[PDB]
């Protein structure tokens, strides 16, 4: 019985909860009023957030009975762990440990590596586990390359630029996205950006795609600077500089259909596309497929030599 921790920012289970994950993320500070508001009014701009936690749930189930299913030699057993919502990444190690499990594999459901995204949730969840004792975490730290998952968005793609006009086809930029994050992580020498860009150029390569750029999204307010160029000016340049008539979207760095994909791109991409007269195209997102969910199974089960 092997424990599957799986690990993820967070999303409010109920719209109730969107204050506290404010508060949370801004590290024991209440949202402004006015601040609160406009978290709350993208949530509904999108359709409610009632649907966003529940990806994530279908994900971590689906995955454990898949590595169940297609092998005998282990049982999983997944525990969600968030970093800004219940049940945290410590609640999750500290069940794990009630439960009697005593290894345990864990994986961020971001495929690259970072220090403030994926190194501090198993640092935070190895340092739980030592400090309750006999329970050993071993940590997936990126899986962007693997196969199987570059596929999935290979395939996305090419069906996309297959179902656009001969126009378009000959005057589209693709667009690699994740989730921005502040400048001083080079200060840890994080490869972050480093692994987008292979990401990027992995995903084009395949689906034979020559004309694409790696962008960033998403970015908190802070007084620090963050990772850019942000995909909403990246786009502008790149019209300005070549006059592109479509421009395909791909959040490589989520896996799901999220607030910075539904919004951020359905909604502030598509302003900038709209805003050029440039159509606006962003294949499915990973969610809970079963194809996505083979990769991360694939993913688990090399991480521990099987
Ligand atoms: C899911 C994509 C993502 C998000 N944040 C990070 C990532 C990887 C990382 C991060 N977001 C960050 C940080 C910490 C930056 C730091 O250490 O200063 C990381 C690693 C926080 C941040 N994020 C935001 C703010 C305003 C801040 C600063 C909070 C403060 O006032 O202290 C904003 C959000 C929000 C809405 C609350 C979301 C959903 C969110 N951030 C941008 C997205
Ligand atoms: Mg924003």
């Amino acid at each position: 019985k092997m424990g599957l921790l799986v690990m993820a920012y967070g999303t409010p289970y109920k719209e109730e909860d969107i204050e506290r994950y404010y508060t949370h993320i801004r590290r024991g500070r209440k949202p402004e009023p006015e601040m609160l508001q406009d978290l709350k009014d993208r949530y509904e701009a999108i359709g409610g957030i009632s649907p966003l936690a529940q990806i994530t749930e279908q994900q971590a189930h689906n995955l454990e009975q898949h590595l169940n299913e297609i092998q005998d030699e282990i049982t999983f057993k997944a525990y969600i762990g968030l970093k800004h919502i219940e049940p945290f990444i410590e609640d999750a190690v500290a069940e794990m440990h009630k439960d009697g499990i005593t290894e345990a594999v864990s994986i961020v459901l971001a495929p690259h590596f970072s220090t403030f995204s994926v190194q501090s949730y198993n640092k935070r969840a190895k340092e739980e586990a030592e400090k309750l004792g006999g329970l050993t975490i071993t940590s997936v730290e990126s899986w962007y390359d693997e196969p199987k998952f570059v596929t999935y968005w290979v395939d996305r793609v090419k069906e996309t630029y297959a179902s656009m006009p001969e126009d378009e086809r000959e005057n589209a930029m693709l667009i690699v996205s994740a989730a921005s994050l502040p400048e001083k992580i080079k200060e840890f020498g994080d490869p972050y950006p480093d692994q987008l860009h292979e990401s990027a150029k992995l995903i084009a390569e395949g689906a034979g795609v020559s004309e694409y750029a790696v962008g960033w999204q998403s970015e908190g307010n802070t007084p620090d600077p963050w990772l850019g160029p942000d995909v909403q000016d990246l786009t502008r340049d790149l019209f300005e500089q070549k006059g592109y008539q479509a421009f395909v979207y791909v959040p490589v760095g989520f896996v799901a259909d999220h607030l910075e994909v539904l919004y951020d791109n359905d909604y502030e991409c598509k302003v900038v596309t709209d805003d050029i007269g440039a159509s606006y195209y962003r294949p499915e997102m990973p969610n809970a497929k079963p194809e996505f969910i083979d990769a991360l199974a694939t993913v688990v089960l090399k991480k521990l030599g099987r």
